[PDB]
């Protein structure tokens, strides 16, 4: 599920430097999870580089990139010092789908025993059964039980049955994808097209990074259907191309990338990058604000720990350039060309999955208060099962850190067909949801490498609060309320630091629950979402049965679980539901429940009457959710560590 | 909470027949509160009834009503052989949501150590904090920490400062209620006013039953302001029954008078003035009410459709809506507000409501609906699902929506309930009294009722005629299919013996069966006390699935509808995690049955009705798990 190819055109690189670059790339893709990896590069030890462009070498292995890196440098009859003026190396980390992990099932997949064509693939070819039967009937021997091998054997079939002896590499791949069905991200290499690469995608991300000390011919690559029309360095030839399924494998070399779209066929021929279609439109060369530092653990022992403790910083990034604390105004540039239409709509629909859905639940109330519109928060999978009524005056938000979640994306396309105005709240540039929405409000929390959503939840939280502030910027009666909320956002990053400084108090609680199998997290109002999110975090990370219960529903059944044995965590803040939360607390205690209470620092009443209490600082009622969810993020983290679990391991 | 009093006027009863009538009344009301109980009756041991009304007796004991019935028939200082020609006895069972269920906090609450004024109360006083300081400054002590003792200590303050030496008992009560805030339903007794009973209400049920072999004076008692009262014409033989519910009175008589807010009933000299079927409540042959009500669903479902669904011509007529259905159709959004199982009923019918009405359908938990101050508009139709018609949050949501001009519809199982009265129109689900503590037949009747409403909202759409026929045919066949599900009772019990020792179980479903897995998880929480949780199958891949291993029990629902393939994927994910789940599926689903060891095979019905059949196995499962764990399915812990 990880792609990375490095094409150095007239930028001399030794075989070692090339291989180190490929390994270095896959290391940026490990966090996605994998079971095997491999590389493809020109073999041969001829001192001259061009004479070796007819001998493709493969080194694949079931295991981790480290073991692959060892297998690379641990080779004989492979001189690592040969200098290549032009070379294309491809690398891939595999997530086994068809065929058990193994060296032969690993990528790159080859077209024959001489490696005339090789390909790396992310996705699934649904119709690989029919295609395999055909190529077998035409005389092609398959060695692996993967769907990918179909792609390698097929491009050779097009090459073997080509009309002219000089048909373009692009043409062959075009004829390949036309027969493929499903989702894929592909990178091809062939001895018959030395130094050339061809990338194409359908339902799977694929981008191309570029670097050159010389001026490039354009920043908008025009499309070519079946010169001035392709990207290249102007006065010289030196250039470096980086194909990748994830920007994290590219950002250390360059931040100029091109995001391919479905059925695009990008080709590098003679060092010049062109983009071909079948069927003026074009693909932009854009600058990413991402930095290598943002995807490194740093001094933290895990990504989960880093992304939790850097939340004072990611909250600020989410507000940067949008909230003016000098005159207390909000401006989301992403909506400038749609805000006037959004304010004439009659309903907000928030559609997401998992923790992204919790972000909607966490901001529904304030959205209702400031927009005065109906606000429906839907789970994308259910939203689709029911064929929910959607109308042309609906504003449908789509919350997705990745921007690729299937159900959320399908919900987007469902709402577009019904004429609704779609808004994306993503954390991934170039993602499907950011592209297909009419407009977006990028979360701007930096990449999330951890398996669970920590800083993404809080940055989504803030993003919707800011939108809510935009929707009432013209209402006199709400000026004070907006000022209150914005002072809270001004003070929020320092309050997050204050909560993180209670990490010791959370560890003592993780020790209290170390042996427990269940825990009930109770809350209501602004902290309903805190229950659901904390309970999901503890489920996902700790593997214990944590459940979020709406405090107002205890009397209707769930209160029967409370006794002297069941652990309970209650959230009680100083908002308008304080009196009702005290009642729930009295119901729990009356049934021999001894709960842990997450309450306000100055809530002296509950602190003296409750043994263990996490005392978070006070914020505005519609922002407390961020501060009260953090102790639950840490609790899940510390419980997992206590139990010997790897928090960064995606179980 | 429950209220019951027995006032026999010129009907000689012994002290045992009265005490056995107070306990017999609390047993009829025990399902509203079984944390503590008490009885208030005249003490003393004289050779008549004209010298025992100066010293009242209180027997209050912790626990259910059974713990009180024994504290009465054991005291070595009480002769249960005295004859009373006139007597008044008040009883009460309490739901101690706060503090301890101790005897002192139990009712009746007294006004002093000599039991001058005793009172029974149902509700909350939203200002006892201020009244407690006003009473403590005049020389009154306080023995308990309940908001109900303030009612006894205050009625005495109005008696120690009365103007004339002949002020009526009603006058003393009218001055009290004027100083009380909130809701309350009171029934007073004293020594100063022997045999006199005063009953008032304000936001709480309170009726008065009347039995007498003599013709009563009138059938419409007139209200009085500060041929007038109800009494037997010929002689003076009459029996009154103050009660907070009609179940404690049907056993003796069916002639009641439903009081109203601020009414102040008063029985003076056996004269009642106002100021300003038994089989349905019997277990029959079942060991518990819950089991009866589950096996009764074939009948309750029919009763819900009776006189409303014509299968010969495929007609659906809900008489309760005949004066609003045309205005309901011009509306532009549906909102379902309820709590707990009633909320699940909305989740279980949301999809079909969206399908047949083509309107937005929003389902809200009343408690959260209020916390957020949800936007509501004049063209909204707000449904309030409430078996009892008295749930506080659902009722407050009703008054909230009314203030904003929405059209309100009640879906209740109780005639005369608050929600029934305050809504513009109602649809009584007519499922019969639900005595079990968990809602079983009420859920499936609310289910059917909303489906019938959906069928009305599309009766003029040509494109939906066939879809309507499909559903109504399913409703015709539903009672027999419910019976088929109940024939698997023994098969469900065996699976329960495999899970009763487990601490958790995940119930997974999607689409029409999201509600099923939510309702099932609640039932297993409520009566078995296992940590059961409902998980939307489509959400497994987003975190919760990490909780599944070969040890975590899992129940899945895989029915034959448009989500079958997706449900198969969720099942394949569970297995990959070494899960060994119990799958509720269709009988013809041979694929699922072959590849899954444990399967509960329910018959196929219409996709929008399958939820009724898929929840019943989970109802029965909760029952058996509770029995296996040694619990009483009736009277679970920590609530009522
Ligand atoms: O801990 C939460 C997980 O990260 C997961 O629940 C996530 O929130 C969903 O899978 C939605 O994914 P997107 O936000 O990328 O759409
Ligand atoms: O099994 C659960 C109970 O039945 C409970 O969830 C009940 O539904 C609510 O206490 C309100 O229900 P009503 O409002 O209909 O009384
Ligand atoms: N379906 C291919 C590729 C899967 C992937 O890595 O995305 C395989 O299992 O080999």
């Amino acid at each position: 599920c990880g792609i990375f190819a490095y094409l150095n055109y007239h930028v001399p690189r030794t075989r070692r430097e090339i291989l180190e670059t490929l390994i270095k790339g896959l290391q940026r893709l490990e966090y996605r999870g994998y079971d095997s990896a491999g590389v493809g590069f020109d073999g041969g030890n001829d001192k001259d580089w061009e004479a070796n462009a007819c001998k493709i070498q493969l080194i694949k292995k079931k295991g981790k990139v480290k073991a692959l890196d060892e297998e690379v440098h641990k080779q004989q009859d492979m001189d690592l010092d040969i200098e290549f003026d032009v070379h294309l190396g491809i690398a891939h980390t595999r997530w086994a789908t068809h065929g058990e992990p193994s060296p032969v099932n690993s990528h790159p997949q080859r077209s024959d025993k001489n490696n005339e064509f090789i390909v790396i693939h992310n996705g699934i070819i649904t119709n690989y059964k029919d295609l395999k039967k055909f190529l077998e009937s035409k005389g092609y021997d398959f060695e692996s039980e993967t769907d990918t091998e179909t792609i390698a054997k097929l491009v050779k079939y097009m090459y073997d049955n080509r009309e002219s002896q000089d048909t373009s590499f692009t043409t062959l791949v075009e004829r390949v994808i036309q027969q493929l069905e499903g989702a894929f991200a592909l990178v091809f290499k062939s001895v018959h097209f030395p130094g050339q690469a061809v990338g194409t995608r359908r339902g799977s991300p694929l981008l191309i990074g570029v670097r050159s000390e010389h001026k490039l011919s354009t920043d908008h690559i025009p499309i070519l259907y079946r010169s001035t029309t392709c990207l290249f360095p102007v006065e010289e030839k030196a250039v470096e191309y980086y194909f990748a399924s994830d920007a994290s494998a590219v950002i250390e070399h360059t931040n100029r990338v091109i995001f391919l779209e479905d059925d695009d066929v990008a080709a590098v021929v003679d060092g010049r990058l062109s983009i071909h279609r079948i069927k003026h439109p074009g693909r932009a060369v854009q600058t990413l604000q991402m930095e290598l530092q943002q995807i490194m653990k740093g001094n933290f022992s895990s990504f989960m720990q880093k992304e939790i403790f850097e939340q004072p910083e990611s909250v600020v990034n989410t507000m940067r350039g949008r909230v003016n604390f000098d005159d207390y105004t909000v401006n989301l540039g992403g909506l400038k060309d749609h805000i006037k239409e959004i304010q004439r709509c009659r309903r907000l629909i928030l559609i997401a999955c998992g923790t992204s859905y919790h972000a909607g639940v966490a901001t529904r109330q304030v959205l209702e208060e400031l927009t005065e519109l109906p606000v429906m928060v839907e789970l994308a999978s259910d939203f689709l099962d029911r064929n929910t009524p959607v109308f042309r005056d609906d504003v449908c938000f789509f919350l997705s850190q990745s921007g690729e979640t299937a159900d959320t994306l399908m919900g987007l396309r469902y709402c577009k067909e019904r004429g609704a105005l779609t808004v994306g709240i993503t954390n991934t540039v170039g993602s499907s949801i950011s592209r297909e929405t009419d407009c977006e409000v990028h979360i701007n929390a930096g990449p999330e490498i951890g398996v669970a959503s920590t800083k993404a939840y809080t940055s989504q939280f803030v993003s919707l609060v800011m939108f809510a502030l935009m929707m009432c910027d013209d209402r006199i009666s709400m000026q004070e309320r907006r000022k209150e909320i914005m002072l809270g956002l001004k003070r929020l990053p320092d309050l997050i630091k204050e909560v993180l400084s209670m990490d010791d108090e959370i560890q003592k609680l993780a020790t209290e629950l170390y042996h427990q199998k269940s825990v009930l997290i109770m809350g209501r109002g602004y902290h309903y979402a805190t229950c659901l999110e904390g309970a999901l975090k503890i489920k996902e990370i700790t593997y214990m049965h944590s459940e979020g219960i709406l405090a107002g529903e205890l009397k209707h059944g769930p209160l029967a679980l409370v006794d002297k044995l069941m652990p309970v965590i209650m959230i009680i803040m100083r908002d308008h539901t304080y009196a009702k939360c005290q009642n729930a607390l009295q119901q729990v205690v009356a049934r021999q429940g001894r709960p842990v209470v997450i309450c306000d620092k100055e809530d002296t009443e509950t602190i003296k009457n409750t043994k263990r209490t996490i005392k978070v600082p006070h914020s505005v009622d519609c922002l407390q959710g961020i501060l009260s969810v953090i102790p639950l993020q840490l609790l899940a983290f510390h419980l997992a560590v206590l139990r010997g679990y790897d928090v960064d391991f995606p179980r």
